[PDB]
Parts: C-alpha cells; sequence; structure tokens
C-alpha cells in the first residue's frame, strides 16, 4: 500500500520525462525489495563494463591472466572516449589497470582490448553472465555500436533485476573470493562518472561503488550501485531509463530521483 | 593444516616408492591451487605431444595450415612406437589425424614428422611455449632421445606448475578460438594412454582429457589432465614423477594416488 506509492512516483516522474524507468533495489539486510518495470529489457549502454571487470578478475583468479601482466596495444586505432587509455598508449598498462578503466572512466579501447583478447567477444561476455546464473543479460555488439539504444531492440539489453542480482552476486556473493571481491569493491567505490546519478540520492558519508552507462541517443543512461549506509547491511540499487525521441537528453535528475525513492520503498 | 596433510601425503608416496612426486592442481571455479615440489623440474617424456597438439592447431587458426592437408611420408623410416602413422605409411595422413595420433596413442613419428615440417623442431616448440608465456618448459631433443630421464639433467624438462598453467591457457583459456578449442579437447578426451593414471583417481561419470608421458628410465612417468566433474567448474591436474635408479620402473597407482590427493586438497 505504501511500496504501491513509490511505484506511483515512478509512473508520475516517467510520465513527467517522457519516457521510461525502470528500478530494482534490495536491502541485503532485510531482504526487502522494491521493483518498477523490473523485468522489462533496457540498453545497457557502458554498464556491462562493470561486468567486464569482475569477468577479468575472475579469470585471474582461476589463475588464467596475471592482474599485472602488461598489455600492450602500440598498433591499435583508439575507440571515441578512451581517457586513460589514450595517456599510456605508448607504454601499455596492466591487466588490473586497463580493467579499472574500462570502469572508472567508461574507457571504450579499454573495453574492447580486454574483449577481444581475453573475453571471448560480445558473446563470451554473454556467456559470462550465464555462469553466474543471470540469464536475461545479452551483449550482442562491441563498445561503440551497443549505445543506438533503438525503442523495442533488446540487443545489448538486460533488465532491472538481473543486473541487481549480478552485482548483488559479484560485489557481495561468491563468485569472487575474499581478496579478489575487496579490489571489486575498490574498482566499485572509484568509479569517476556517477556524482549526478544514484551517488547524488544518498547521504555524503555513506558509500557507494557504481557504473553509469549513457547511451547517447534516446535519452538512455542507467546507474547500478552498492551502498553501504552507515551502520547497516548494503543496499543495491539498479535504475535504468529510456525517453522517446532520438534527440532527447538523458536526465541524471530523474535517475538520483527514482534511485531517492527506490531506497525509501525498500526501508 | 589440511593442505599440509595432503603434502604429508605426497612425501610419504614419494618415500614409498624412493622416488621424487611433483604436483600442481588447479580448481577453476574457486582458484584454489596444491603445489608439492610444483617449481622443481621434470622430465617431460612423451608429455610435451599435448602441447605439440596445440601448437599445430594455433597453425591451423592461422592459416598458415589445412587440418585436412594430406602429409605423405613413404620415403621415411618411422621411430619406434609410430602404431598410426605405420598403418597410414602406404597413403599418408591428414594433418589433423597425425596431430591427433601423436596426442592420443604417443605416436613418435607423427610427433618427428610435424615437428620437423611444421614447427621448427624443438627450438620452435620451445618458442611457441615461451608464445603463451611459459618461461620454464624446454625441449632440447627429438622423440626418442628426450626419454634418457637422467638424474640432474635439465634438458627436455618443465615444472608441474608450469604444464598445469599451460594447459589451463591451451585447454580452457583464449589461445584457441571456441571452434578450435573443442576440438582439442576432444582431442584430449579420446586419449587411449591414461586409463591407469588420472583418469583412474575420479568417479567414472566425470569427463577427463589428458596426456601422459613415460620415459621408460629411472622409473619416470607423468600426466596432466583438464577434469570435468558434474555440476562444477574444470580442474587442472599435472603429476610428475621420477625414481632413483635406471632400472625402476614407473608406477601408475603412485600417479593415481597423487592425483587422488591432489584433488583432495584443491577442494
Ligand atoms: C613418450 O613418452 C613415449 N615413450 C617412449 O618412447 C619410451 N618408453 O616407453 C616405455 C614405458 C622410450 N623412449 S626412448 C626408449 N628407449 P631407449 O632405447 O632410448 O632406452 N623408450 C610414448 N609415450 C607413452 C605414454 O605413457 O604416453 C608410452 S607408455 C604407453 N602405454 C600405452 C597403453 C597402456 C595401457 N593401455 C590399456 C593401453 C595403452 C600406450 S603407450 C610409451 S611410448
Ligand atoms: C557508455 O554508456 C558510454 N559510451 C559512449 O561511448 C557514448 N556515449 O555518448 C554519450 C552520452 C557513445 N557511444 S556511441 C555514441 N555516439 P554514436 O551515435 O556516434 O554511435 N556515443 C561511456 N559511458 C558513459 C557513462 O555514462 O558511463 C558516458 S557519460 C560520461 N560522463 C563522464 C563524466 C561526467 C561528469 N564528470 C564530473 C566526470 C566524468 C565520463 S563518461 C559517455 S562514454
Ligand atoms: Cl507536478
Ligand atoms: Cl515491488
Ligand atoms: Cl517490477
Ligand atoms: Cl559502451
Ligand atoms: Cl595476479
Ligand atoms: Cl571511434
Ligand atoms: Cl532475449
Ligand atoms: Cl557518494
Ligand atoms: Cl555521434
Ligand atoms: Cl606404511
Ligand atoms: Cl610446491
Ligand atoms: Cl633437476
Ligand atoms: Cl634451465
Ligand atoms: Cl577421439
Ligand atoms: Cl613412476
Ligand atoms: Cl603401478
Ligand atoms: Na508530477
Amino acid at each position: 500500500n505504501k511500496s504501491d506509492a513509490a511505484a506511483k512516483q515512478i509512473k508520475k516522474l516517467e510520465e513527467d520525462f517522457d519516457g521510461r524507468i525502470g528500478v530494482f533495489a534490495i536491502d541485503t539486510g532485510s531482504g526487502n525489495t522494491f521493483g518498477y518495470r523490473s523485468d522489462e529489457r533496457f540498453p545497457l549502454c557502458s554498464s556491462f563494463k562493470g561486468f567486464l571487470a569482475a569477468a577479468v578478475l575472475e579469470r585471474v583468479q582461476q589463475k588464467k591472466l596475471d592482474i599485472n601482466q602488461k598489455v600492450k596495444y602500440e598498433s591499435r586505432d583508439l575507440e571515441y572516449h578512451s581517457p586513460i587509455t589514450t595517456k599510456y598508449k605508448g607504454s601499455g598498462m596492466t591487466l588490473g589497470d586497463m580493467a579499472s578503466a574500462a570502469l572508472q572512466y567508461s574507457d571504450n579501447g579499454a573495453t574492447n582490448i580486454i574483449m577481444e583478447r581475453f573475453l571471448g567477444g560480445p558473446e563470451g561476455m554473454t556467456k559470462f553472465m550465464r555462469s553466474i546464473g543471470d540469464n536475461e543479460f545479452r551483449l550482442d555488439r562491441w563498445a561503440l555500436e551497443l549505445n543506438t539504444a533503438i525503442p523495442g531492440d533488446k540487443r545489448d539489453t538486460s533488465t532491472p533485476k538481473a543486473v541487481a542480482n549480478s552485482l548483488n552476486k559479484l560485489a557481495l556473493g561468491n563468485v569472487l573470493n575474499a581478496k579478489v571481491k575487496a579490489i571489486y569493491q575498490n574498482w566499485l567505490k572509484g568509479n569517476t562518472t556517477g556524482d549526478a546519478r544514484i551517488r547524488a540520492s544518498v547521504p555524503a558519508d555513506w558509500v557507494v561503488g557504481d557504473k553509469t552507462g549513457s547511451c547517447g541517443a534516446y535519452g538512455t543512461a542507467n546507474d547500478y550501485a552498492v551502498i553501504w549506509p552507515k551502520n547497516r547491511a548494503p543496499l543495491i540499487v539498479s535504475i535504468y531509463t529510456t525517453r522517446k525521441s532520438k534527440d532527447d537528453k538523458h536526465s541524471d535528475k530523474t535517475i538520483a530521483e527514482a534511485s531517492r525513492i527506490a531506497i525509501q520503498a525498500i526501508d
């Protein structure tokens, strides 16, 4: 009856900005959840990089790769939005730095390099997610092409709930061992791109790890986070948005507001 | 406290048969490892043919060779223990069949022929392994000469850990593409020489792919395997053994027992 209220405010927010909002949120201390369109598909945009970095750390743990192995790509032309990979291009990067770059700055060259050499492309990235029991997620395209966000299109999408479930598995569950999870968590905590999204919805003295996506068409953007409040157990929050026209800008405030509503609801 | 125990059992087994046992094992599902003498050198014996097979499939993937190209050797005197190459000698074999034969029956002529025409000799075979980041392994002689297994001699040796690492890279990693890997895995699954070694250490309904070697001096024999349990992730097990006196026979039961101990330990 007050979880119907939260759904009502999400409705009004989607109506206000003429688009579609999907939310899932879990309070891991109590198990209360809140969903709105939590089983509908949204474009992932850059948000899959947060899982991609998890996959790299999993192959480190499986001893297939070394976190300090050097990765050299002097010959490569770098994708648009490659801030870190551009500045390291003379000297190569460690695997760990390239992986955190893909996550903490949404670096496209970093993503594509890791996917081509280590993960088996978008198919391998999808298979990774199947392996932790995520049945929704699908990655079909490489980093620059998967941000088209065309209404009705199911390529490169998941659901809010599935992103939440997977983040909860990787950041708080048992896919990664204690040491490798701590690195994953720290990677998420140092993300640089999410200050106006889920982070903006919470008190400054809480600790937030997140990954954003911004498709740059159809006002499509998203954010997922693990949240550590003071003296309580972790929350998981996952917000996906799209808008009607190709030319619509995304809305960070709509995300932060949906996040705020979702946190109240799981409380 | 229970990983020291596993080391203790390996000790007793080496003392029991008066020789030296080297073990490395990975559980890819958890990343737990187990080593005993895992950084000591042991003779490879025929066990390098499993990597030689991988090398051939890599040049197939590079389209340097065709898997169905005919390989003709009417002119040649065959090495001792060439069961498959002897039976095809009149008509030649496909590259792929020669390669699988080298692996599944430990065919010496097949090995030597491939190394002499396609892989650039013991030097080329060693360089192959450097190319996947295996820095230990060295092949110095051709197929029959490398089986002398002389105590203290470092020619034609590797370490349990390095063999384990490389198998994991080749059989489960991303040196081979999805299609070519599956062939490699099938080759390994149908090995015929390994029934009394690692295979004997595991429940019948698990799937096992392996490659053995038997130097036939100094009781030196070994086996490495990729292991697929029902409803768990792959294991990698690598067991090397040596004995004191020239005339000592190898012990398949010691291998199977070391394997059994190693599997429990990574669990
Ligand atoms: C590589 O290890 C190969 N081994 C050998 O060539 C030699 N000895 O093997 C004897 C145990 C060898 N090298 S040089 C030499 N004599 P020299 O004059 O220099 O003193 N002899 C091949 N690999 C293997 C292997 O273990 O893979 C073997 S042992 C085999 N067992 C079977 C088998 C066993 C059981 N079952 C049910 C079926 C088949 C096949 S090969 C020897 S050849
Ligand atoms: C993934 O979502 C995103 N990738 C993109 O590369 C595109 N984003 O467009 C911008 C909205 C894109 N790919 S294809 C394309 N155009 P085309 O029509 O030519 O195919 N555009 C990467 N991720 C993110 C993200 O949100 O994670 C973004 S947004 C971003 N902002 C920052 C930032 C903001 C604020 N501060 C204080 C610091 C940093 C960094 S990345 C774009 S890149
Ligand atoms: Cl209003
Ligand atoms: Cl709900
Ligand atoms: Cl819902
Ligand atoms: Cl992207
Ligand atoms: Cl490491
Ligand atoms: Cl580009
Ligand atoms: Cl689908
Ligand atoms: Cl914050
Ligand atoms: Cl553009
Ligand atoms: Cl006893
Ligand atoms: Cl060791
Ligand atoms: Cl030695
Ligand atoms: Cl050496
Ligand atoms: Cl077969
Ligand atoms: Cl032995
Ligand atoms: Cl025996
Ligand atoms: Na309103």
